[PDB]
C-alpha cells in the first residue's frame, strides 16, 4: 500500500512534521509573463507553501510556462528550471531560489536568490550570491583579459585591471582605471620591463584618450637641458667668454701702423703693441678690428 | 485521520528516511542572552537534531525570545528570525544558518553562515558568504562612492577605489589607495582629464594629507629651467659676452685725447685709435672708461 | 510501531511527497578513487537520488570510503564529509555539494559547489560560491598580508595590493600589481608619508626587479641643474664675463713702457694709459699681458 491510501498527504506531511517535496516538474504560472513577488508570493499561497516550515518546489524546463520575477534590485529571476525553497512562516517568510545554467526574460543564470519578508517594517527584499560564475565586480588579482595587440588597445571604457599589450617581441604592463563617469573617466599607466619608462595617459568624457602617452620623468629618465629650456654645459662653455688678456709683445724702432686686433702698449724711439685675446672654452683668439 | 494518529511522530519520520521540518517560529532559546557554539549544538541536542539526517528549524521573529552567537571569527550570528538546517550526525556535523534582512545583538544580516564540526583535530570552524548585501571587501570596478565636493575631499582613511571630484565647472579624477596601518597608510593621484596633469599626495600616521599635491614632472609638463636652479637660453644670451673686437678706427694729426672706452692703435704725424666694443646676444657695444 | 511496519519506505515517502532524508554517515563510493560526474550522477541513479524531488545524502567522515570529482572546471570534490542535495529530475537536475573543513585528494575545502544538468545543449557544469575561507580573488581593501622587513621584500609574483614596509624607525606603502605574465609582469610604487618621495621599479620575465627605485620628479623633488645637463645660475655668473672696460687712467710726461694689462690711451709731452678691466658676477678684474 505505501501510503497510496493517504486522503489530504498534504495535511498528513505537515502533521508528521517532515519537509513537503511539493514537485519535481511543475509549472510556475501559466507562461513567461512578468510577475512581482507580491504575484510570486501569491502563488505561493495558492499552493500551500507557507503551510509547512520547508516547502520546496522545481520550476519545470520549458521557458514558456515559468514566471519571471523583475523588482528584485539585484537581477531578474527566471523560475523555468528553477529550483523554489520556501522556509518559515507567511508572516516570517525566506525563500532561497536557485537558478540554472540557462534563462530567458533576463534571468540571471548560475545564482542563488535570497528573499526576506519579515514585515514590511522590517527591510523586505532579494540578495544574490557571489561565486565562480557570478564573480564580484572587483579589481582581479592577476591578469585581466588576455594580451592585446599593442599598448593603446585597452579602451577607457574596460574594466579597471592590470592588463599585458604585445609591443612587436616583447610587451609591456599597462595598468587601467576607470570609473565610467566625470570629466576625467579613466586613467592608464604604460610601464616598461626592467624600469624602462613609465608613462600615463587619461580620458576624456566619453571621447577616450586624445593625448599621447606622456613618459613621466624620473632618476632614469631625467629631462635634458633643452626640455627644460637651458643650455647644456658644452653650449655655455662653446659659447660664452671666460677670460681677456693682451698677447704677445711686437715692437717696431721708429711707426706702429694699425693692425687688426693690436693696441699700442708703450711708446718707449719704440712703439710696442700687443694683440687682444679672449678665451672661450680653454680656447685663446686675437681680437679682430673693424 | 491523516495521521494525527501517530505516537512519537518524531521517531516516525526517521524510520521513515524523511527529512525533519521540526518548527516554523521557534524560539531558539529563553532570550536574547550571548551563547556559545558549544552551547549551541547543545542546544540542537535537547531538541534531537541530530536524530535526523537532516533537521531544520527556524528562529522565531521576536528578538527577545533567541539567542546569538558570538564566537564564530566571522561576525555574530542572531537567531531571531534565522533558519537553522542541521545535517550529517553529532560526530559529523554540518549546520547552515540564513540570516534575515535585520538582527539584534551584531548579528551579521543578510548573510548564510556555514559551521563544520568534524572532530576537534579536523578544524571545527564557521565560514559566511559574500553577496550582493555583504560584499568581499576589495577595490570595487567603476566608480567607488558618489562624486565629492572638491578634489581633497577623499578622506585618507576611505576605502581604495576609483572617486570623482568636482573642480567646478568640471571634476578630476582621484585614485585612493589606503591600508590603514604604517607611517605612510594612504597614497592619492589626482588626474586631470587628456593628460591635463597628474600628482600625488600621502598621508602620515593618523595625520592625513599635511602637504599639498605635488605635480609630477613629465614630458607635457616639463621642468622650467628656473625650477632646477638653471638660467633659460634667453636668459644666458642676454647677459653673457660672446665677442671683443676693436670698432671703426679714428685719427688725428699731430694729439689723441684720452677718449672713453677707445685705445690708441697706431702712430703713423697722425695717432689712430678705436673703441673696444664687446658682443652680447648679437649686439655690440662700445666700452667705457673709468 | 511508528512506520517501522512499513515495506517499501522509500517508495511511502515518494507518495506522500516529504524531502528524503536518505543517510547521514553513507560512504559515496568504494574507496577515494577519482570519479566524473558522469560516474557521479550514475552512483546516484543507484540510490534512487532522481526519484525524489530533493533527495540529499552526506558522505562519511571516511577519506578510504568516498570518491572525489575531477571534472568541475572549478576545483576537485571530495566527498568525505560532503553534503550532496539532489534537486529535480534525472531530466533537469540541480546538485548542491556543500564540503567541510577538511579534504583529501585536492577537495576545495569550506565551499558549497553547484550543479546544472538541464540537456547537453543547455550547458551543463559546476559553480562555486566565493566566502570568507574562499574568497574572490581580487585586490584587497585595506593592507594585504603583513608588514614586509624591508622596502624591497615584496616579491614580484605575490598579489596585487596595498603592503607596509619597515624601514627602520618608521615604514613607508608598497604598491604592488603583477600580473603573472608578459615582459613586465610587475610593478611597485614605494611611497614616503607626506609627500616625502613617490618611486617605481617594474619587473622583468621571472627576473623580478633587476633595478633599484627609480625616484619620480615632481614639484617637491625637482630635478637639480647638473641632473640636466645645465649649469646652475651661480655657475654661471662664476664663469662668464658680463662687461669690459677700461679701469682708471695713469700717465706719464715724455715714456710710456709696456704694463701688464694697460694700453695707451692717449699722447697728449705725455703718455696716458688704463688696464683693460672685465667683469666675472659683479667683480672687476684687471686683464694681463703675456
Amino acid at each position: 500500500q505505501n501510503g497510496a491510501d493517504i486522503p489530504g498527504k498534504d495535511t498528513f506531511t505537515k502533521n508528521i512534521g517532515a519537509c513537503r517535496a511539493y514537485s519535481a516538474w511543475l509549472n510556475i504560472g501559466g507562461d513567461s509573463q512578468v510577475w512581482t513577488t507580491a504575484q510570486f508570493i501569491s502563488w505561493l499561497e495558492s499552493q500551500g507553501a507557507f503551510n509547512h516550515p520547508y516547502w520546496m518546489c522545481k520550476g519545470s524546463w520549458a521557458y514558456a510556462n515559468n514566471k519571471v520575477i523583475t523588482d528584485t534590485g539585484c537581477g531578474n529571476i527566471c523560475l523555468a528550471g528553477a529550483v523554489v525553497e520556501v522556509i518559515g512562516t507567511r508572516g516570517a517568510m525566506t525563500i532561497r531560489v536557485t537558478t540554472p545554467s540557462t534563462s530567458s526574460g533576463g534571468g540571471i543564470t548560475n545564482a542563488q536568490f535570497t528573499y526576506i519578508n519579515h514585515g514590511d517594517a522590517y527591510a523586505p527584499g532579494w540578495r544574490r550570491d557571489y561565486n565562480t560564475k557570478n564573480q564580484q565586480p572587483a579589481f582581479a588579482l592577476g591578469q585581466t583579459g588576455s594580451t592585446v595587440g599593442n599598448d593603446k588597445a585597452v579602451g577607457w571604457n574596460w574594466n579597471s585591471g592590470v592588463y599585458n599589450a604585445n609591443i612587436g617581441g616583447a610587451s609591456t604592463l599597462i595598468l587601467h582605471f576607470n570609473m565610467n563617469t566625470g570629466s576625467c573617466p579613466a586613467v592608464q599607466f604604460r610601464v616598461n620591463y626592467r624600469n624602462g619608462g613609465i608613462f600615463y595617459r587619461s580620458a576624456r568624457d566619453g571621447y577616450g584618450f586624445e593625448a599621447d602617452w606622456s613618459e613621466i620623468y624620473t632618476t632614469t629618465r631625467k629631462p635634458s637641458a633643452g626640455d627644460v629650456g637651458a643650455y647644456t654645459q658644452a653650449e655655455c662653455n662653446s659659447r660664452f667668454i671666460t677670460g681677456i688678456r693682451l698677447g704677445g709683445l711686437s715692437s717696431v724702432q721708429t711707426g706702429w701702423s694699425d693692425r687688426s686686433g693690436y693696441v699700442v702698449t708703450g711708446s718707449v724711439d719704440t712703439t710696442q703693441a700687443r694683440p687682444i685675446q679672449y678665451c672661450i672654452n680653454g680656447t685663446w683668439y686675437n681680437a679682430g678690428s673693424i
